[PDB]
């Protein structure tokens, strides 16, 4: 039913499932905006496919040819099925709009499924190629941040009663390499191109005259070519073509609204803001150097992933509340850190 | 529905399920490229089979023979079913394209299922014959790497405050044996041959005239042979043949795009690059000798499997970050290793 | 659907499920070749049964008798159902090929299910009679091997810083008894005989003229015997008989390919090779005596089961890597064993 | 589908499910032969019921009466349904074989279900009445055996470096009481009687002329009794009667093969062999007295249950391997027991 389709595709965790494995425990591995874009671009065409053939919206068979009254039920059924299979056969049918509109009307669900698969492909390539590496690197970075926070609080407590910036060096090294950012931009660009092509196709499909679904059909090949009792042609109409056009314009609207989001996603350096690591600069055990901005490198992408999935880090949360309290400046950062006692 | 089939076969973990057993905990046991190739080559023909008979794309019955108006519904049904069963019986039907096109049109789903099964067979043979051995060997290798890393860090800590290369000897011994690599190449080659045969068949099927689905049928055997009221022949058409041809060309395109991937897979030594063990050479407890390249031996395959599923090793990750930091050369490898404190 | 059947029967763990109980944790209890043979011989006929009546391959009802035009729909339905039930009644129908072909055409699914059940019976008898005993014995043997390995490594460590061969005596005693091997050979032989009988039946079924599905039917018993308006006979055809013959020849090919595998399985002593226990002979705590070969006794079967499910034993894996390293001979077996430190 | 029914009823754990409760952890509570007999006798008739009405074997409706051509579809449907309901009404129909064959043809599924339920009743009575008691007693016996084995090995170890036979006294007391064995024999005898009655019924059903399914039907009661346009009688045939007879003879064959098994089961004392407790007689802490044989008492049944579910006992397994080694006599039983070190 329509409501069942809605529950499956919008109100359920459709493509929102976290990786089912212990390797990525709590790691999104995909930005929220990218996940939203993929979920829409994939589950919208599927939802429209399901809707267009819902038991309520669908009168019945997808084509009716209006055989003569003399024709029996199965003769008329032969006519309808023959014309359905003959939309491909150009000789059989003669339609003013041509045969491409008939092909599109017959295979619209296939085309929507193709667009959905093509849009799901780049996210899958990301999740299967560049996701494990970033997952491991980000897990190491979070562990290093937790360890340095613990060491700093232990030092502060000892004072009240190595020291090498490994994480900073690793981030600096990531500043050079760009394979991950190149893959990310390539997959986003392919998604954008697929969306644009889908928009072109949907606009063309919705621009039809709405009468191209009606085509003339001739069961006059073979032994029936010279038969007399059979009329030379029939009036066939492809039902649900109006529904297809409505859903196609809906998908076109959604995709044109979505494309600016993908374009904004492509410009990762601009998105790289609100320095996540700036909060850690007040730790004595952490060097006061952010050095993450203004670069078409994997460093900006790692900064984005950190700003996305750093809320799970207790040390980061503690430092964030310390920073927020520092806005008033009533107290002192080391005193607040010592009082917090948030090692684990 | 179409969307349900898509969710099952592309958006779900179809053939992507990890081995459901404690023996292989986190071990892929199959390269990512090989898994992708198998998943496509298997779940594409199944998806096309499901699509070709979807409740929306399917007008109804798969053949209609256009019985005379005088014929009753069940007489016409007898005609249609008789011709459906008589596509095999050459005498009954007379078609310009022959009888092989009719056989193919009737049994296209069976042929796609056969290709899917034949393509799934070599992966299954691998997973049931050569997977347990490589799993055990690779688990031992990872355990040995973890143990040697722990011993090296313990030695470094003791200095700050046996020694036999068992793993290196085991890898060197693997350099000689080649049964695993021979099995891998044989299964990949069989997959490639099956893909090529499927491409040949799909090209032949799509090259049909598109009118071979229309065949002349004669229910004139037995007591009806000399009956007069029955016409000497009927005009039967195999519905969904156009859909079969469309999906067959789609599968042909996918398989021709996939075959280069399989050929590239066959050349494992070329794939053997980015030495995974090179990072471990900086450990005092590990001998400085990689000795893994340029060989049609199981050593290259083991190197590939390591480069695939070594990200799960904390010691390997730590050594990798140490290597990446060494690019700048600001610090020292032993000092960084001591500061890391990543025993477990 | 066809794809659903494929997923259930070939791509899923159909009859590949491990024993659902804590008694056999990780124990196959069935050789890989035997499991493959049983899985094929059982799930192939079931798959063919499901395929032959798939919603796509099936035109509709399994028999159509072509009642006269004057006959109403339910009169024709009576004719068809009567002939379907009268394939058994020899007097009612008169077919050139006889009545056995009609019986076979009607009950082919039943015959395939019968063959599947008969082929599944010997494996079930094995798993319910001789599996618990071998499971317990093999678990004891693995525990003894682990314990002796632990004792030997402890002795080596003590030197660096009872002694009775219970397992060897148990294996020697198993050398005498042969009930398990006799049961194994009997079940394999029964499976082979069932496969041969199935091949005979399928060859006979596929050798039919292909026109035996068309039989003459007479609803002329009872009050209708002397009725005039009803024709003396009808032309009935059993639909799906061609599909049955195709699937029967497929099953015949599979079974003839499989029978050599079963024959090879029957010769267990030849299969008994690559001595698993030879690796343990280098342990000081283990006597240097294999004494397992060239016998129609349960010892060979136990050797096969060990070679099958010994990879799960850490001590065996360690000894195997020690053996492989010994190929070069660079080091020493006791030194390598001491350095391994693989007690648990 | 047929394959689905097979998977449910033969290839699945149909009635093979262990008690879903912590009270019986690993205790069969039912002998293997009895479980096999019950599973067959119950799931065979159910499987045949499902098969006889499978979507493939079933042409359609279960009765067709061949109404005149003048009759409309729903008039013919009224005729068919009336005759279906009138098989009971003797006046309406006049059949040569009588009315009992028609009753049986109509209610064969009900009769098979009745036999299945009646055969499942005694096993259920056992499992709900006499199973908890034997479970508790056998769990106590196994615990006592484990404790005495532990005490004996501890004594042997102490020597190398109460004593009352509670279990033997309990078994001796069980030698007197016979309520459990009486219940077991009664349930087995009732199962045998039900099987014999089912065989009688199936033989009678299969001995029919095969034409009793065709009966004459008269819709001539009420206002239609003196109606003229309606014929005085119709020719009705009960479809699937041949399938019923085939499946009934199959069930008859299975049950006649099974009855000897039940008779052999009834003679429990003969089955009481291969003394399970004989292995424990070599323990110093266990008295050398078996005293379990030649009795129509619960002791023999307890011996059977022990021989069935004693493999799960580590002490029993250890003593069994000691016994098997004693066949050669090379070593000594106490020395082997001390060396085993199998307390837990
Ligand atoms: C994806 C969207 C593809 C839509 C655009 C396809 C490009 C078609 C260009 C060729 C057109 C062509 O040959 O001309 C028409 C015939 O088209 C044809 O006969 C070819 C029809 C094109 C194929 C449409 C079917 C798409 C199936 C998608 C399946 C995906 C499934 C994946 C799981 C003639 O007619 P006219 O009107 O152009 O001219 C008639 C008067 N001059
Ligand atoms: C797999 C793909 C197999 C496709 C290629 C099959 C090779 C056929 C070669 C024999 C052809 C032959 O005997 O000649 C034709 C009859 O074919 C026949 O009657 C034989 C038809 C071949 C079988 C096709 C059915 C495939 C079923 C697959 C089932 C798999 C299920 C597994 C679960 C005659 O006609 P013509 O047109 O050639 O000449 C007519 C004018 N000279
Ligand atoms: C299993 C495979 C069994 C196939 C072989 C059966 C042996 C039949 C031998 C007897 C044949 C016989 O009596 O002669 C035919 C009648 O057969 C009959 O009327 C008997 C038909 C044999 C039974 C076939 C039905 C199998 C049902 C399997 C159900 C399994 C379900 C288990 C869950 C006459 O005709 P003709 O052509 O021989 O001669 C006609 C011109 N002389
Ligand atoms: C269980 C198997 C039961 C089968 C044996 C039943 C014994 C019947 C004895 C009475 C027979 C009787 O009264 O005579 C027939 C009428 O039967 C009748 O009208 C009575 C028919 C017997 C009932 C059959 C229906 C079984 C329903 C089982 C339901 C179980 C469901 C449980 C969940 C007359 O005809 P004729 O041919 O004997 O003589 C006709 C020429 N003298
Ligand atoms: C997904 C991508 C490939 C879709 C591409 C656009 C498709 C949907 C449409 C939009 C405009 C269309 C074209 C418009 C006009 C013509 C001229 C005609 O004489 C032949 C077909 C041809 C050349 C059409 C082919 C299909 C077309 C290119
Ligand atoms: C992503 C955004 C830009 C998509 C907006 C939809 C645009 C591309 C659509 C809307 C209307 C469409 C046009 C409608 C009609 C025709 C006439 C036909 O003979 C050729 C294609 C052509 C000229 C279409 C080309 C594509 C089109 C201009
Ligand atoms: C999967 C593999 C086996 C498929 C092999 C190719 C199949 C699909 C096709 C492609 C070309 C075909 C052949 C083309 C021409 C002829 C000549 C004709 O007089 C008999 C059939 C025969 C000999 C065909 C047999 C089937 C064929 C070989
Ligand atoms: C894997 C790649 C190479 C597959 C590409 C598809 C090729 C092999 C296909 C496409 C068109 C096909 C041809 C189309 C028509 C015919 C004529 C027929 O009488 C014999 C087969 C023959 C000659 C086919 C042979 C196979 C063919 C050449
Ligand atoms: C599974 C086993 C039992 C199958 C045995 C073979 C079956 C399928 C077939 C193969 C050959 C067949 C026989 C061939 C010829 C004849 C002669 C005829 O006048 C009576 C039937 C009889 C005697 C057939 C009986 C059934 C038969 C034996
Ligand atoms: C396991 C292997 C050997 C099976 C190979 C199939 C063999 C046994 C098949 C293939 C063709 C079959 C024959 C085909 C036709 C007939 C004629 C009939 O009147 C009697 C049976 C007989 C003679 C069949 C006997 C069995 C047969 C020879
Ligand atoms: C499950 C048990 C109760 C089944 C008992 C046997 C049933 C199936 C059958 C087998 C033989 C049958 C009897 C055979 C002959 C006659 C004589 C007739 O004039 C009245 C019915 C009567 C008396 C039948 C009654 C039903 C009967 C007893
Ligand atoms: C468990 C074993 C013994 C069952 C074997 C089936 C036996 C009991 C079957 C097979 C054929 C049957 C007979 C077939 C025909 C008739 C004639 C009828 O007027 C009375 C019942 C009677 C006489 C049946 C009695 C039961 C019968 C003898
Ligand atoms: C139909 O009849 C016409 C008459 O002109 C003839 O040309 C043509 O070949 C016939 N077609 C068939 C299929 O027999
Ligand atoms: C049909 O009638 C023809 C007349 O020539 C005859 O040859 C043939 O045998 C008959 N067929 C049947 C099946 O009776
Ligand atoms: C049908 O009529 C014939 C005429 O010869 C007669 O012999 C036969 O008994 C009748 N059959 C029935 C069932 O009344
Ligand atoms: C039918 O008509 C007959 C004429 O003899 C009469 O006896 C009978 O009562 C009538 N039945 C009904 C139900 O009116």
């Amino acid at each position: 039913a329509i409501a069942q389709l809605a529950t499956e595709y919008v109100f359920s965790d459709f493509l929102l499932k976290e990786p089912t494995e212990p390797k990525f425990k709590g790691l999104r591995l995909e930005l929220a905006v990218d996940k939203m874009v993929t979920c829409i671009a994939v589950g919208l065409p599927l939802l429209l496919i399901s809707l267009a053939f819902a038991q309520e919206i669908s009168i019945g068979t997808q084509i009716s040819c209006f055989s003569p009254s003399s024709f029996s039920w199965r003769q008329a059924a032969f006519v309808d099925s023959y014309c359905w299979a003959a939309v491909q056969q150009k000789n059989s049918l003669q339609s003013e709009s041509g045969n491409l509109p008939l092909w599109l009307h017959k295979f619209f669900p296939y085309i929507l499924l193709l667009f959905a698969i093509l849009l799901y492909l780049p996210p899958l390539f990301w999740r299967f190629a560049a996701a494990p590496h970033i997952c491991s690197d980000l897990k190491f970075i979070m562990e290093e941040l937790d360890k340095v926070y613990n060491r700093a609080i232990k030092a502060a407590k000892s004072a009240r009663d190595f020291k090498y910036p490994i994480v900073e060096q690793y981030l600096k090294t990531k500043k050079n390499s760009n394979n991950l950012i190149i893959k990310y931009i390539s997959c986003r660009l392919l998604t954008l191109i697929i969306i644009l092509l889908a928009c072109i196709y949907l606009g063309y499909y919705f621009s039809l005259s709405s009468l191209s679904d009606e085509f003339v059909c001739s069961i006059k090949s073979g032994i029936l070519r010279n038969d007399s009792t059979v009329p030379d042609q029939f009036q066939c109409k492809l039902i649900a073509v109006g529904i297809f056009q409505l859903l196609s314009v809906i998908n076109l609207v959604v995709y044109v609204l979505l494309a600016p989001v993908v374009v904004y996603t492509l410009f990762v350096p601009f998105r790289q803001k609100t320095d996540v690591l700036k909060v850690y600069e007040i730790l004595p055990t952490f060097d006061v150097l952010h050095f993450k901005s203004e670069g078409y490198n994997d460093l900006s992408l790692y900064n984005l992933f950190l700003e996305e999935n750093i809320s799970e880090v207790k040390s980061y949360k503690c430092l964030k509340v310390l920073e927020n309290i520092k806005s008033s400046g009533q107290g002192i950062d080391p005193m607040l850190l010592l009082t917090n006692l948030g090692m684990i």
